[PDB]
């Protein structure tokens, strides 16, 4: 079978308690970004399609077929994102590249919080390398993706599709990033300052 | 400045096709907060003597994404109701027989075009100028007033907050139980003069 498979999560669905809930990642994980590798599969089958790799379908693909490529990697960098035994301030060259742009851990918190609180309807906050070398947050909407829109090189992400809290806080996504801050895996950010991440 | 407009029902009366649960936090809390935050946005302003419709039409950015979410929410409301759902009455039957041949039909082609929605936004089903009817879609606050797509007869909102209380990743079962709730008096009232909020 040629079709695209599901990554494994870093963890299991009890890992992120209590920031994330169980029945949280059992959907988020089990239902949604399967439920996006199911799809794409479907709309590729048989199709010249069937051997791109995802990075290709993001980058040549639109409609549904985006849409859905899309999802499947922002889920996976996603999960990559956060960790058990994670959060706290940055350590390595991820803390480096922070002081460099923001001076200080506190004021990328403020300002990429903002930036996830401030994002109307569906969509994604990332921070980027950009290609002068520095640091930078960027948004997406939708499905968007920072390798098609050229924003840089992904260092992290925070998913604000309602989905990703809604059953943990509700309405209340600022209590959501306040706990997404708790679980930030900035391991995954020092591996991608290394090399971009490549799905698989 | 603005206020939030009365629910027509209880919030219990919705069960057991939309939760008490989710009346409380999408009317108490997130249509609540759109009329705070416009009311925030446009107070010490020249926009502050604006009716909505004037706001939706005539801003962008913020401004507009609070103002049209207040209409389309208070639009939402109306379009549902307790003892409500079953197969269109009144004029809206006979305009719906005519451009879809029959409710059946209707109710496939307006259930994928909900569920076909990607990401947050509304579908609508709408009075054209030729005066027959149709459905569309729109995107986050995107309003068929300011798009010109038509008068707005009913509209289902497919933001997740919509659904995912009572029914998860699950909208297919929402839309079901949408039409079970669906006002067929609001869009033959629709269809008499368009909805004016207030
Ligand atoms: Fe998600
Ligand atoms: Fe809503």
């Amino acid at each position: 079978s040629m079709a695209f498979k599901l990554p494994a999560l870093p963890y299991g669905m009890r890992e992120l308690i209590p920031h994330i809930s169980e029945e949280t990642l059992s959907f988020h994980y089990g239902k949604h970004h399967a439920g996006y590798v199911n799809k794409l599969n479907s709309l590729i089958k048989g199709t010249p399609m069937e051997s791109c790799t995802i990075e290709e379908l993001i980058l040549g693909q639109t409609g549904a077929v985006f849409n859905n490529a899309a999802q499947i990697w922002n889920h996976t960098f996603y999960w990559n994102s956060m960790g058990p035994n994670c959060g706290g301030e940055p350590t390595g060259p991820i803390r480096k590249k922070i002081e460099e742009k923001f001076g200080s851990f506190s004021a990328f918190k403020t300002d990429f919080s903002n930036l996830l609180a401030g994002h109307f309807g569906s969509g994604w906050g990332w921070l980027v390398l950009k290609d002068d070398g520095t640091a930078d947050i960027v948004q997406t909407h939708d499905a968007g993706s920072p390798l098609k829109e050229n924003l840089g090189r992904p260092l992290l992400c925070c998913d604000v599709w309602e989905h990703a809290y809604y059953i943990d806080y509700k309405n209340d996504r600022l209590s959501y990033i306040n706990s997404w801050w708790n679980l930030v895996n900035w391991d995954f950010a020092n591996k991608n300052l290394e090399a971009p991440f490549k799905w698989s």
